[PDB]
């Protein structure tokens, strides 16, 4: 008579069903990832079992697998919370948002959905929301598809195939950086928690382990660290900066993508990181120049150019080649036991602020009894290079070490964003 929990533990596998969606589960360079994947993999680790993911064709399929004997133990799928289905405690507050196309008539309230072409996923809480609206306004028309994901409905608004969709704010935020013409019209409802779904029944053995995991996850910052990483683009970049990234990805990157990729091949370095640097430096503009005679797409000094054999810094190919050689060389000089990924984040700090001021920040880390080989500690020190109190105590004095923390954070975020929609 094994409980749900004992079943898992005896099989030594946790089978989780999810959506095929950026917001939940997909693959990158290093394998499986995504918010729900990472969250569910820490749950399987907690239980001491192997995670096995299944994906459903659509939401009705996903809820049908859960009600099957022998099916998945739980669904982790950005689900908005029937004896056939039980929900965990909620783990993230998301708001349903009506999405429209920039430059078209912004709907401001529910009645404005009438006369608009509107599609949502079949079997979704979105479709239920609309079903309730239609009882009030019979003239409301909307279509449901079970052949599409949410990212695909956002693309339909983006390219103009539909006027409107309804989507959770965390999904909007994640994908706002890819669709330059989608905008939030308004919030169709207030924030509400997402929850994992479990098979119905009277056995609360796994449900209680799920809820203790989510409790822990909130306690330690795990949910918020995952949310900032995948869903945090608008909070960190601003709304305008996130959609502007979409513009520049669609209209600028294609002119340089192959340059970036050749460099990556040449230097055995992920090309999306190199493109991320270019984005943070110039917004992928070959002509950009600064005050201090640093220029071109990657922002190279004349020395760097000379050292790197770059004739013309206004040539993008050239600037990318030398910028990317220079990043990789900086990264190579760092002390050998500093490992990836920190190795790369230190290299990004150095690219921006230069080896000297970095060294001072690492020394300051050590004098504070923090670790100078630990990125997070050195990060804590860098902003101090701009505070008088602390740059007084440094060999090379004042530097814009707050800008440097922003540069590393953004490059990391841009790199993520490019990774999730491009090939290695
Ligand atoms: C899955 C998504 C579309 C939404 N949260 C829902 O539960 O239907």
């Amino acid at each position: 008579a094994p409980t749900a929990l004992e079943r898992v533990q005896k099989e030594g596998v946790l089978r989780v069903i999810t959506r095929n969606s950026p917001a939940t589960y997909f693959q990158d360079r290093n394998g499986e990832t995504g918010f729900e994947y990472e969250l569910a993999k820490r749950f399987a680790e907690r239980l001491g079992v192997e995670l096995k993911i299944e994906t459903a064709d659509n939401l009705d399929d996903l809820y049908a697998q859960l009600s099957r004997e022998g099916g998945p133990a739980l669904a982790a799928a950005g689900l908005t919370p029937d004896a056939s289905v039980r929900y965990s405690h909620t783990y993230l507050d998301v708001t349903p948002q009506i999405i429209y196309r920039n430059g078209q008539q912004r709907p401001t309230r529910p009645e404005d959905l009438v006369g608009k072409r509107i599609m949502v996923l079949k079997g979704s809480s979105h479709a239920e929301q609309l079903a309730e609206l239609k009882k009030q306004y019979p003239e409301l028309k909307y279509e449901e598809s079970d052949a599409v994901e949410v990212v695909d409905l956002l693309r339909m608004v983006d390219v103009g195939d539909i006027d409107l969709t309804l989507v959770d704010s965390n999904e909007l935020a994640m994908n706002q950086v890819y669709f330059p013409n989608v905008r939030v019209a308004f919030d169709f409802g207030e924030a509400r928690g997402l929850a994992w779904a479990l098979p119905g029944g009277d056995d609360d053995s796994l449900m209680n382990e799920v809820n203790a995991f989510l409790d822990q996850a909130k306690k330690e910052g795990l949910l918020q660290r995952l949310k900032d990483r995948y869903y945090g683009h608008v909070d960190v970049l601003g709304y305008v900066g996130a959609y502007t990234f979409a513009q520049h990805l669609q209209q600028r990157l294609p002119r340089y993508e192959s340059h970036f990729k050749q460099s990556g091949k040449q230097l055995d370095t992920d090309w999306r990181l190199l493109a991320a640097i270019g984005y943070q430096e110039s917004l992928w503009q070959p002509g950009a120049t600064s005050k201090t005679g640093v220029r071109g797409l990657m922002m190279l000094t004349n020395r760097t150019a000379q050292a790197m054999g770059v004739s013309n810094r206004l040539d993008p190919k050239q600037s990318i080649q030398g910028g990317s050689k220079y990043f990789v060389q900086i990264r190579s000089e760092l002390p050998e036991s500093i490992k990836e990924p920190d190795r790369s984040w230190f290299a990004l700090a150095a690219y921006n602020i230069g080896g000297a001021h970095l060294e001072d920040a690492r020394k300051m880390a050590e004098k504070e009894g923090l670790n100078p080989n630990k990125w997070l500690d050195v990060k804590k020190m860098l902003p101090r290079l701009a505070q008088k109190q602390w740059y007084a105590k440094t060999r090379y004095g004042y530097a814009r070490g707050g800008e440097t923390v922003h540069f590393v954070q953004n490059v990391r975020r841009y790199y993520d964003i490019l990774t999730w929609v491009t090939q290695p």
